[PDB]
Formats: structure tokens, C-alpha cells, sequence
């Protein structure tokens, strides 16, 4: 038995190693990442005075794989075909490889798609972009006063077909990770009230949507409160077109003022997906599954983690518990009796409560 | 100067020890308490098999904090007077005190009034009384099966007059806790499936209004789907009235069938707050303050914890907060210059997250 398992992060990595570990030589599993090395560290910055917190955690998997029985490829995937269970993936040479699957395991995530922001090349600060959180480090202690924007692109959800799930397990959201957006402006706050610079510097955030959709009305209107007490300007129903040097542009035409925009950039479905059997996945480009993670149209292929429709918002410890689940499930098929655990939706972001 | 603080738990004790840490000999501060211990175990118990983890600090006030420069006294309050600045109390010999104070800080907290409760004395099952928790312990160990209800009383939240405090700070609830029924309800669903009972035990859940209002209507119709997956019935808008032997009444007279009843009382203004200056006090016999703690007619009263009009839900968490809020405004008052924490809404309880 082959088990192609895709990407190398939450969601692959925990597939990998948890179906390995439970069949062992019952199937040969492999692992297709578009890069040797696969990065952890922390989800938001450590924006403190004088102090510089590094804590990164790399990963390389042509090492640290084979070392636990996986096979390890690099490449990058540009489509599945379902239907003749085939792979299509270019390898570093520049050629282009095809591959065959008994069982595949999809966990090369979504897409944050900055192509879709005009200006974002010379004037965007992404959250969620490697180093790119160190370009923002650096602009934000020089910075000697002025509008800051801070907020997330629209979330291009999937609708069609649905996952295979019980009603209300999958949330509609205007934005994928929302969260991160709301302890940003709170840290933003402490530290430029840390260097005495509230009257300097002037913060605004805007959402997609409605902010935080996840809470009631009160609880809304309540964070709404904060802002208002901490000098935080807050704009809804404000998808972001465009970036220029001292203000963002939405779809309308509307403004916000900023000299620094910090953006969690759009969710668009991965590319690879989008050019998969069109059958295999949403019209958003994500793959709607049941609760196995087993695909609705194709029984030899999982989605794991930010891949799967059902991923909303879109956390990493979804993805491991997605990732745990699909593997639990094909070792039953394998003649590997395993328990599979339950999925549950998340209900609400922790991140929503400022305790936290 | 002399600082009375009222009660022995999360609110008293991080408002006397902060208190008296920060401002030294300028200060007499003295403990009124009930009893002489206090007790802290876990918000809620570990239904484990075969694995009983007992945990529980037992704090001796009069020995605890004289240690740390601290008077105490035992003493039962009876009411408060703010015009005269006195506290009366009962002593353990039964004899009847007052002493007047410059300053005084209220951490009595609230009321469970299970006393509204027909047949709670013959019946019921409480999850927020000390040893009480024990009692159910066993019940639930010798189940051989039927019908469980769990669920809150109403809160009897008051509303005038209202706390100086930015808007939207103070939610309006049904329920003061809870998000601990949500918890134990998923326990006992796993204790049950761990022992294969699922047929034989059928859970029930009950709430006063809503069900987790601080939710989005989705989030919320998301915890009734995960309910209907694991067989757990939902009972909205259901406020106790009565506890049988095999069911429990509602204020309309509907019945939810239940052979254990496992209830978290319905809260209500402490007594001795009621019977107190009648405009220290809101129509549920809370203080209401403005965000450094001070009631908002009298400022030489501070109100923290459960017995502070603004802390809802009825936190641990908030009363910690707030204890230290009211000790650093107090501190600064007599003349030790400290930084008086900025307080925040709650916005969510993390316990409506499963994964939590
Ligand atoms: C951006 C962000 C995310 C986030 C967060 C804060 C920020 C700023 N805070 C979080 C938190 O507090 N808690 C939590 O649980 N999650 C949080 N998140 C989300 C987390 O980043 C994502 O949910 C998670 O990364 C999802 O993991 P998944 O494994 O599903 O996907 P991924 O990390 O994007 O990894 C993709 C992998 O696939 C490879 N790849 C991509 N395309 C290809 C192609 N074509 N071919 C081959 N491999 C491919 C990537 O290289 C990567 O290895
Ligand atoms: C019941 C419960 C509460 C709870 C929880 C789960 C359950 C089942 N889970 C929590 C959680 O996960 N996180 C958290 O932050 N809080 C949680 N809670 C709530 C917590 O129990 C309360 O919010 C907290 O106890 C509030 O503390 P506070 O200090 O404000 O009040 P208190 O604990 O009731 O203490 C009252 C003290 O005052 C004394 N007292 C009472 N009446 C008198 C009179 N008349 N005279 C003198 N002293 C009095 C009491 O003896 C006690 O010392």
C-alpha cells in the first residue's frame, strides 16, 4: 500500500507520523513538500522594548522523516487527477513528475492570496509571512508617529458541494483567522503606550465583515467598547483592494488612513487545488469531506487541516486533530483496528477574550 | 487609616495582601471573615475510572494573615452602613459587633439560593458546594442508569442603579456560570461512554434563557449539534422551580424527567448587601462602582469580585482583577503613588470551546 501524504506542516506531519506509527510496514508512506525545511514558531511577534524574543523551531524533512520510517520527495504539487489517482508535481530539477497513489493525503493548506492587494509588494506588512514579521519589527520602532491599519482580507469560502457533516459544524466567515487581528492592536497599544506615543500614533482596524463573528451582539458591541476606551478606530465591512503609502483603499472606494498597514492577507483556496479534479473539490478550492476527513466523492483521498472545507476558522490545531483523524481512520482500512476520534467544531476563538 | 475587607477568597484575599504589600505601616488592614479557612479546590471535579485526584488548599486566615501583617477577625456581616462608615457583624459566640472603618472593600461575594429551590434539600445535587461535590461523586459511581439533568438557576442580575463604567462593559445574563455546565456536561458524557452506559444513562441539559448567550446564533446552534451527536437533549428557557425525586419543574410547569439532578443555584445579591444602605446597592444587592472599584455614591466603599455589580459572568478571574484594581486606587489614596490597572470585559468565557 502507498500513501502519498502532501505538504509538511499541522496538518501533513501529523498525518505522516501518526499513520506510520500505527501500521508501520502495512504501508509505505511518503511525503511530497514543496520545500526541504518546514518552520515553527510562535503565531504572533514579541513586540516588547529591548528585548527581541527569537524561538523558531526547523525542521528538515528529508532527515527528520526517513528517521521515523517516511520517505521524503520535494516537489511541488500542480494538480491531483482523482479519477486515475495520480499526483502531478514539478521537482527541483524544473522537471515534471506523476505519481501514483493507493491513498492520498492532502495537507498543502489554503492560500493567502496578497496577489490580490495592488500595492502589496511595496507597501504591505503581512502577519503571516516568515520574516516578513521582522520587516514589520523594524518599521515599528523607527516609526516617529502617524495612522496605523490593521486588519484581515476577505475569506473566499467554498459553498459547493458541502461537507459531509452535521448541521452547523462548518461556520460562514468573512475572514478565515480573525483572532490574530484583535491581540495585534491590543499589543500595538501597549507598546507605543509603553513609549508614550498614544498622542503620536493612531490606530485603526478593519474587518471583511463583521469583526469578530464568532460572538454575540453584546460581546461585539462590547470589544467595540475597548476600542473606543484604548483610542482604536474600528471599520467593518471594509475588503481591502488596494495599498498605497499612506492609506488603504477598499472595494467601494472607501479610505482608511495609514502609513504602516498590517495585514492578514486574503484565504483563497491553494492553487493546486483549484487545478485538481474539478469533482474533488468546492467552488472555493477547498476539499469538503465528511467526518473522517475522506473526501465526499473520492474514498482514497483525505483532506487535512487548512485544505479541508471544514476548517473554519482556519486553525492549526484543527489541522492536527484533522491530521490525527485521517490517519486514525486509514489504519482501520489497512487491517489496523484504531479508535477515531470525534471531530468538533471550534464554537468560538479563545483570542476573542482579552484575559487570555 | 484604617481598611476593613470583607470575606476570605479570591476578591478579599488579592485586595488585602495587595493592599497591605503596597502601602505598608500607612495603612491598618483587618479581615472580616465567616469562617476561619478558606477553601480552593478545581472549578470542577475529575470523574476519572478508578482514579480519584484529590487537590485542595486550606488557607487558616488567622494564622495566614498575620503572618503578613494582616488582622483578622471571624465574623458573620450582617449589613454595612455607609453613611456612618460602620460594619456590623455577628461573632461566633453569637455576640453582635460594629466597627467603624475610613475604608472598606467588599469581597463577600454572592448568594446561591437554593433556598428558591423546592425539594433541592431532599434532591439535589449541587456542583459549587465544598464536600457537596463529593456526594455526587458517589451517586454517579453506583449509577446503574436512567435520566440526568444538568443545568443553572436564573441570575437575578441587578440593574439600578447602573455602574459608571464604559458601555457595553456589563452583559445582561440568564445564567452567572455558565459555562462550567457545558464542561461537566461533556465529562459526564465520556465518564458514562468509558463505562458503556451511553443506552443506559440519558443526559439532559437545562438553561435559563439562551444557552451560552455571549455566542453568535451560529456558535450556539453549533453546541446544540454537537449535543444531538453525542445524545445530549437541550432544554432553553427553563428556570427552575422544583426538584422530585425523578423530575425537575419549571416557573411554567414543564417537566425535564431526571433521576439525578446536578444544579449550579440560581445567584442572587448577597443577604448582608441587601440589608445594607438601601443606594450602596442595585435592585439585586450588588455595588455598582466605576472601573477603579469605588461604589458610586459612597467613595470610601470598594466593591470587588462577585459582590461588584460589573463582574458578570462571576468570575474567579475577575475578582482577582478586580481586588487588585481596588487596592492600587486605594494605595494611591494614601499617599503610595501605583498603577491602577485598566479593567476589561470578559467578552467570552473559553470554556465554550470544546477543544479547550
Ligand atoms: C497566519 C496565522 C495563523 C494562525 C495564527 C496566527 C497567524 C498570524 N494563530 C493561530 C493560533 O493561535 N492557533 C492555531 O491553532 N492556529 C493558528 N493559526 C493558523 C495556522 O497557521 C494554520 O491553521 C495552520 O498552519 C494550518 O496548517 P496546514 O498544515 O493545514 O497548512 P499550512 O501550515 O499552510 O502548511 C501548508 C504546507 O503545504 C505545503 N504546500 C503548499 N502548497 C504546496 C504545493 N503546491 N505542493 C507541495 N507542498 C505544498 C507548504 O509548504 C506547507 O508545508
Ligand atoms: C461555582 C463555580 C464557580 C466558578 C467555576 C466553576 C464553578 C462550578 N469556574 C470558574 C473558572 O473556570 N474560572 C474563573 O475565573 N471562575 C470560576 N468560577 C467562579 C468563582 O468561583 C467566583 O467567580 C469567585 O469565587 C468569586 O470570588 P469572590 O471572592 O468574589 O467571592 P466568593 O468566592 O464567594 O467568596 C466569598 C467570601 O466572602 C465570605 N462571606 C460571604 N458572606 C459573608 C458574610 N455575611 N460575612 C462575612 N464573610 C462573608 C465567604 O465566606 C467567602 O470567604
Amino acid at each position: 500500500t502507498k500513501v502519498l501524504v502532501l505538504g509538511g506542516r499541522f496538518g501533513a506531519l501529523t498525518a505522516a507520523y501518526t499513520l506510520k506509527r500505527l501500521v508501520g510496514s502495512k504501508a509505505d508512506v511518503k511525503v511530497i513538500n514543496k520545500s526541504r525545511f518546514s518552520y515553527f514558531r510562535p503565531a504572533l511577534p514579541h513586540v516588547a522594548i529591548g528585548v527581541r524574543d527569537v524561538d523558531e523551531l526547523k525542521v528538515d524533512l528529508s532527515e527528520a522523516l526517513p528517521e521515523k520510517g517516511i520517505q521524503f520527495q520535494e516537489g511541488t504539487v500542480e494538480k491531483i487527477d482523482a479519477k486515475s489517482s495520480m499526483v502531478y508535481y514539478t521537482k527541483p530539477d524544473g522537471s515534471m513528475a506523476e505519481e501514483e497513489y493507493d491513498y492520498v493525503i492532502v495537507g498543502i493548506g489554503a492560500h493567502l492570496a496578497t496577489e490580490l492587494v495592488k500595492g502589496w509588494d511595496k507597501y504591505g506588512y503581512s502577519v503571516c509571512e516568515p520574516e516578513f514579521a521582522t520587516k514589520l519589527r523594524e518599521k515599528l520602532e523607527s516609526f516617529q508617529g502617524g495612522n496605523i491599519a490593521i486588519g484581515s482580507g476577505p475569506f473566499y469560502q467554498g459553498h459547493n458541494p458541502k461537507p459531509k457533516v452535521p448541521e452547523n459544524f462548518v461556520p460562514n466567515a468573512d475572514s478565515a483567522c480573525e483572532g490574530p487581528v484583535f491581540e495585534m492592536s491590543l499589543m500595538l497599544h501597549g507598546y507605543f503606550k509603553k513609549k508614550g506615543m498614544l498622542d503620536k500614533v493612531h490606530v485603526t482596524v478593519f474587518s471583511p465583515g463583521e469583526y469578530l463573528s464568532d460572538l454575540s451582539p453584546n460581546s461585539r458591541k462590547a470589544v467595540a467598547s475597548i476600542y473606543n476606551q484604548l483610542g482604536i478606530k474600528l471599520v467593518h465591512n471594509f475588503k481591502i483592494k488596494e495599498i498605497r503609502e499612506h492609506e488603504i483603499v477598499d472595494e467601494k472606494g472607501n479610505t482608511i488612513p495609514a502609513d504602516i498597514t498590517i495585514l492578514l492577507p486574503p484565504y483563497t483556496g491553494n492553487p493546486a487545488l483549484k487545478n485538481s479534479t474539478p469533482d474533488l473539490v468546492d467552488d472555493g478550492g477547498f476539499i469538503p469531506t465528511d467526518l473522517n476527513m475522506v473526501s465526499i466523492k473520492y474514498d482514497n483521498v483525505y483532506a487535512v487541516g487548512d485544505a479541508n472545507s471544514m476548517t473554519v476558522p482556519k486553525l492549526g490545531y484543527l489541522a492536527v486533530m484533522t491530521g490525527r483523524i485521517a490517519a486514525q481512520h486509514l489504519a482501520n482500512r489497512l487491517g489496523v483496528p484504531t479508535k477515531v476520534d470525534k471531530y468538533y467544531p471550534t464554537i468560538v476563538c479563545v483570542a476573542d477574550n482579552p484575559y487570555e
